[PDB]
């Protein structure tokens, strides 16, 4: 009775965000089961948007979340739970069992994709419909990992863009198109994009676009454009001179379109935006040395005006709170003729910025566009390190 | 193979109030995972109701229950849980995302309205079927706010009364008229009514009555009704000399129609009334000058007539308890020939009154109308402040 | 789509009992959330069936669970959870609000009774399909009161027997008639029994036999017959000298058919028997004194033979643990040609027998019967006081 | 509208295992309300699959952990759980009650076992679709006893293998064929198996093969091959000089097809293979003194070569963590034309190896098989005992 979903929308015309979704996770996680996480993302369903993230295996106030600040162990593994609720012991489900992850629907049923192992002889097993179906092996044999946030499907095609090889040089990036689960193609990546991590991703009018991080040398982020139609790509980078990666140097007036725009190495953090002519948002961290503050520009022609500003803004999280993460979601199946940009910010709270406590997690913050100029918030995780001492 | 429910009955006989749900929130939540909240109602579905309220976004034996007495945080939220069970961390839905709130199913799927932002510029996003359709920005720049407990539809077509202003003075009230999330029409109030606040709400008779409170200064409460098929409305106050706002002075023998009944200020609380003639109920406060105690009284065509009094009552809470917040809601999907007029109280808990404690919660009791006339019990809290020093 | 359920089956031979249900709720309730209650029961629905119990509105641990070995509070409810859980904060159903209950499914929808009040003036509210739909008050101002374990329908009609009025005399007994929570009929007790407390049914054949409790002079049984078509009925005692009530004087070797058999005043437990000619069974506490042990005596007629003696027998409880409430319920939808005999036992932990907490609180075991000759275990409730110290 | 499952396929080809599950129970215990268990295992219904274990009716943290390293009591229960969440108190569902398990589904519903009683008089209960249907008592009376493990169905056959009699000598094992849970048919164990325990079956085109432990003399282990259409089996034990239970001997050269492999007496865990010629696959512990470590090795033909050596492996558990049980379940209304082999390991911990803690209980990890040839990881419990202390 369900068909596979298609991306017939464009994007709904962006004029402000408004609140979507928050858990205040770490806040009802100081006396509550929940819990400890990192690298959440949202995703919708036909009928259901749920959160997602990355569990570590222990709640917060447990013993065992002393260690939490690594990424990659046995004990973590792909949850989801109800929107804005936090992710508890008792109301999360578990997707499937790993360090890196990403997930999506394709109208019929979900993908959700898991990687696990050690650095040299990690493994991805994509689920669809909650059951095993593909698996593939490291091609690099170092981290083999993904997007941290939604895949995007279309006519049943969901593309996904894994890497394998280092984070501070040439890696080895590839886009697979699965169809329930199997493979129908992959292709290394292509363009003018150097390196590729953590893509976030969207579509629209038959294609998919997704913004990456470039860990290695630049602060402008990459992008590659997905046809899941002819399972074809090409990659770039943002032109705009407003950087969007963090830590970064300061903007510049012009800025590179194929090619990373240098000052700082071996680093990042996963973020993502929206490319649609004047209709275009960023997201970006307010500070360039760490991760705190969040903020959305409208850069009109972001994507391809080497010299393009800002026209209109809204600062989600102020630069006195600790932001993270940020990715983009939409509800593919909601009524009317466009399709409404969504975006979260994952607010890590512990280490390593607050040491005192010997765990890291985050809460969810989530918010949509509207075609209204609505006024602003700022959205802190709201808990106080000091009642966890 | 739903149709939208259509308000074609007329009230039952009110001859006593029975007991309805009951959660023994704040009892319970001394050693569980529940919710600090305030604002709590009741709505129902098609085949369930269910209590709501604003969580506070952390549990009562939580660290971060310290400071609940304020009102607006960026980590509240209303919710939804099972009829008489707490609001805990693990049962409870979230169906939007502020610190102001209405609710109403209008017999296909539910609308959920939550307020969010600053004072000075703060914002509405209407959901409907569990997706955010419509958004509406502050109009007077002062704390954009709503009813506090359900709606109420008829043919698809679900008004809403909001105020945008000062509390102690004249504001910018508003009716909006939605039907599946999107705006039809709105209003600016019209009538006699001065001021409007924090609107309790009934359907009958292709007619919606909500009882409303006058912060500014009026001790009798304002009534508006609005036709949701014309969708055009009127105001006045209930004429009767019996004063159901608090605080307020003692009762006169004859009240106001078309004007505050004087004596107090700037302040009050939520409450209402079912208002059909000599079948007319008025909920108040035993106490007039603090929120204890709470009695139904009977007091015929207390709408219209300015010497009426009362000729039969139920004492619901002792004035030796601590109530709240009082409204409307009915299952309007119950079977027989009319509507069973129902009631909550928000038993308040903690802050202010109770200063020992460094919060302020609640918990919620809940009853409807019988054609019989039963013996009344007294419905506390039943928590022992103590036992959380 | 479903039908009223008809009585059309007779009762399997029962030639053991195997255990069925155990929820261990005090030694899990140590350490997790869960409900302090009593005079629990089971009953089935068409495709499921669950634990039902009067909640005290606190957990075990917690500190509003001082003071629960008291009946009736406003903080009381008829709780219902998935069988052989427990009755936890977070997985307990509130049915209706209450310190007197019972509940039956007539295959179409449930009927629960709760009834409310103070002792001089208490209610009855009669829940179907989860709406109230009848009310009925005291009629004696005395604890109007009622069975305590479920009631039993026939092609919609479902019995159940009342009784408001002194524990310790003659008192105000009827059957009440219901059909889609509405009053069909009521009649005042008739036959020989001259006291009835909490009676324990089941049906076949069309026609439902209870097993009460006469607390005023009788340590035997009194049992009520019902024609739910006719809509009549009959009582009288177990004729057997086996004395199923607690605490009792030691078995003579004849019994009472029509009167009570003295010897106790004033006191009793509920309980139940299966009475079926060469099939009956009995259930007792071993203890003549008190609420200590469990077993089941096959003592065939006892219903009609006053000289009735046990010719098989199963324990259930050893009498160095504690006992309680027991009461009757059978699937009336399970497959096969007749109904299997079931029953539960109350384990009450705490007061009074247990002083040395604060609490009064149970767990329970449940038992169906066999065709085969199963051998016996003996189920305690399995709690350590001493941990609770 | 659900016909019966039929075994109609093979099994797909093994190259490497999978991550599937893992629930992480003993670290997330450590600060939430999970149940204690031992004897765990996995089992698919056509929509879901759920981890399955006996219960102790204690969460871990609780003062009645104390004394779990004891089999039996009246406090355990076969409980059902999500796939890889924990073991807890809120999302627990009892399937039966007692101290030994099998259940599987038959594609229209499912069949649940559970062993209870003292030793020398226990019984079976045999529930089918969620109601009790047959019981089969003691006829060695010595700990009638069955898998831990899942059953395999045919056509509505479920055949059950269960043992009663000495663990250390001769005793009385018998398959029972059920459908509907209902008897059809049951025989003695025959062939040249000399004593079974806790079988661990799989199957694929219809016939349905189960590996056991020998825990009196044999530290090779028997198997049974069934066919459940003519309802008749056979039996020896695998003839590969591999030797997988434990405690055993060092590997000799050359096995025993019709014997006990000698040398450890009195002992052994459960356990499971893949008998498939060339697509063999058996499990066994690192330790041949301990249950410590696990790892699956492909042994060609080891059913029925008697020199039959590795000739690839994967480590699933290191030599310096604990394992425990381990059995084989699959999923059988997966898609494709293969089923594709899972197992799951118990991860012990607490007594007797870990005697700080005053407790005994395990997590579970779950594996399925790959076409692929993947890398692998080791999967530990990951508790850290000393923080229970
Ligand atoms: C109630 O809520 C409402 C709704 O949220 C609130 O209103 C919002 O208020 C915020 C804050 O002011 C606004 O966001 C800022 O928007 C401006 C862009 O708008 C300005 O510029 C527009 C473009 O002008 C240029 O082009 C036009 C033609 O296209 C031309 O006409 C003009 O002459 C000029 O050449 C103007 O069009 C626009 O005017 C319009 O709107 C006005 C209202 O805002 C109105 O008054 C006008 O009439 C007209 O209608 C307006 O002037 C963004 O520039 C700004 O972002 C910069 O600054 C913030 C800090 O405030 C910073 O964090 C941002 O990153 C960014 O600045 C950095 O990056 C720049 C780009 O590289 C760089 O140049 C800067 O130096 C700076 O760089 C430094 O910091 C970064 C980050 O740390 C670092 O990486 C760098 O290295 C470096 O160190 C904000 O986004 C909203 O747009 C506004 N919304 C609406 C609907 O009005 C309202 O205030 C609330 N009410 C109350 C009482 O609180
Ligand atoms: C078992 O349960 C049952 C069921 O619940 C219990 O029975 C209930 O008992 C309660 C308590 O007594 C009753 O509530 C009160 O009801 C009266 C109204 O009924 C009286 O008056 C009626 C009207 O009489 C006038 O008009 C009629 C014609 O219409 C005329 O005939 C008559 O001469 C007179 O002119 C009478 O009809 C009525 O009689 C009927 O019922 C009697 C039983 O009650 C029965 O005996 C008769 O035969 C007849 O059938 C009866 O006389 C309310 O007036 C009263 O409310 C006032 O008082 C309470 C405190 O008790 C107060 O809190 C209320 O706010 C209110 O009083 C305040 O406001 C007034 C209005 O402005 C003001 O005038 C007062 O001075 C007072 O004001 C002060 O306090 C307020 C609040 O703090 C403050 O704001 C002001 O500023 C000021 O300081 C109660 O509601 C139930 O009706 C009754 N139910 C039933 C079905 O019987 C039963 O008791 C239980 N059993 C046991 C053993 O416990
Ligand atoms: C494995 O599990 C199995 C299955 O559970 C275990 O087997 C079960 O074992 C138990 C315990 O022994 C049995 O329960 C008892 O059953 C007897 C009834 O059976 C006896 O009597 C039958 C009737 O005999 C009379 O009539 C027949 C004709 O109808 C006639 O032939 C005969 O001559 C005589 O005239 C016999 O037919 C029956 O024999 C059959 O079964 C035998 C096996 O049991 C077998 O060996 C035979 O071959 C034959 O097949 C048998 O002799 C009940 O009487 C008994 O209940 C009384 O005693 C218990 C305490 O043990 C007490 O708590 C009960 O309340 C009751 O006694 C009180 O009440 C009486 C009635 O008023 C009174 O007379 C007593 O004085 C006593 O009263 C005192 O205490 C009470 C309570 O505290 C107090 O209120 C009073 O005031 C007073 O102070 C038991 O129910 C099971 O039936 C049996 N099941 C099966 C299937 O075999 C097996 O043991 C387990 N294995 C192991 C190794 O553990
Ligand atoms: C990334 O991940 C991948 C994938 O997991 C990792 O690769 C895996 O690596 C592991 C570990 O090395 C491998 O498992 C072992 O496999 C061998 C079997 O393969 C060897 O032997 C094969 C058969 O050879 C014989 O026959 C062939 C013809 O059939 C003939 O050609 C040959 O000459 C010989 O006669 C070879 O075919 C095979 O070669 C192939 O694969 C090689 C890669 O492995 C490749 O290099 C070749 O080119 C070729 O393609 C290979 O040589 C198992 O033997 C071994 O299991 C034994 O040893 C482990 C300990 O390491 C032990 O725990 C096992 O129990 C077992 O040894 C015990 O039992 C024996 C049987 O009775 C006994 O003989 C031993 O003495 C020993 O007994 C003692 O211990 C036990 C247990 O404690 C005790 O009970 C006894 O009493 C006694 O005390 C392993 O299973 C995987 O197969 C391999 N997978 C793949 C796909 O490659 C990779 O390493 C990872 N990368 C990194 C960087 O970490
Ligand atoms: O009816 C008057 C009062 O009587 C008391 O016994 C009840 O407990 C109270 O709740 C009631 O208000
Ligand atoms: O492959 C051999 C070993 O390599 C290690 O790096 C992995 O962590 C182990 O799990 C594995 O068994
Ligand atoms: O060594 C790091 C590990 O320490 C503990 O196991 C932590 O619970 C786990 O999250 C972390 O990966
Ligand atoms: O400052 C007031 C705030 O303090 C803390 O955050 C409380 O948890 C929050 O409820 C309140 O709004
Ligand atoms: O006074 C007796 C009452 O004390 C406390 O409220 C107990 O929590 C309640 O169960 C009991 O009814
Ligand atoms: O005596 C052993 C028994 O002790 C306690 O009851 C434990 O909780 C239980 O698991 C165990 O069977």
């Amino acid at each position: 009775i369900r068909d596979f979903n298609n991306l017939t929308k464009g994007l709904c015309t962006i004029n402000s965000w408004h609140i979507y979704g928050k858990d205040n996770a770490v806040r009802i996680g100081e006396d509550s089961d929940v819990l400890v996480t990192r690298e959440p993302y949202v995703s919708c369903d036909p009928d259901e948007c749920r959160f997602y993230a990355l569990s570590q295996g222990t709640t917060i106030r447990g013993k065992h979340s002393n260690g939490t600040i690594h990424d990659r162990s046995q004990y973590r593994a792909l949850i989801s739970w109800p929107l804005s609720s936090p992710p508890t012991v008792y109301n999360s489900r578990v997707e499937c069992i790993g360090w890196s992850s990403t997930s999506c629907h394709d109208g019929k049923t979900r993908m959700s994709i898991c990687i696990s192992g050690p650095n040299n002889n990690a493994s991805a097993v994509i689920w669809y419909n909650r059951r095993p179906v593909t698996e593939i092996n490291t091609w690099a044999r170092n981290i083999l990992r993904t997007q941290e946030s939604e895949c995007v499907c279309h006519n049943g095609v969901c593309p996904v863009v894994f890497t394998d090889g280092s984070a501070t040089g040439p890696a080895e990036t590839r886009i697979y198109y699965f169809k329930e689960g199997k493979i129908l193609k992959w292709e290394p990546l292509a363009g003018t994009a150097k390196h590729i991590e953590e893509c976030s991703c969207y579509g629209e009018r038959a294609e998919i676009t997704c913004t990456c991080r470039d860990n290695w040398q630049g602060s402008n982020r990459p992008v590659i454009r997905i046809d899941p139609v002819a399972m074809t790509h090409t990659s770039q980078y943002i032109c705009s001179p407003v950087l969007t990666d963090n830590p970064r140097p300061n903007d510049p007036t012009v800025g590179k379109c194929n090619d990373p725009y240098p000052g700082n190495n071996n680093n990042g953090v996963k973020g993502f935006s929206y490319l649609d002519g004047v209709n275009t948002w960023l997201g970006r961290t307010i500070s360039i040395a760490s991760r705190s503050g969040y903020e959305m520009l409208k850069v009109p022609n972001a994507l391809t005006d080497d010299k393009s500003k800002p026209t209109q803004g809204q600062t989600i999280v102020l630069n006195t709170d600790w932001s993270g993460y940020s990715g983009s979601f939409m509800d593919y199946w909601a009524e009317g003729e466009c399709y409404r940009a969504c975006f979260y910010v994952e607010l890590i709270r512990g280490r390593p910025k607050e040491d005192k406590v010997w765990w890291t997690s985050n809460s969810i913050v989530s918010m949509c566009s509207s075609t209204e100029f609505l006024g602003q918030w700022d959205w802190p995780d709201g808990a106080k390190i000091e009642y966890f001492l």
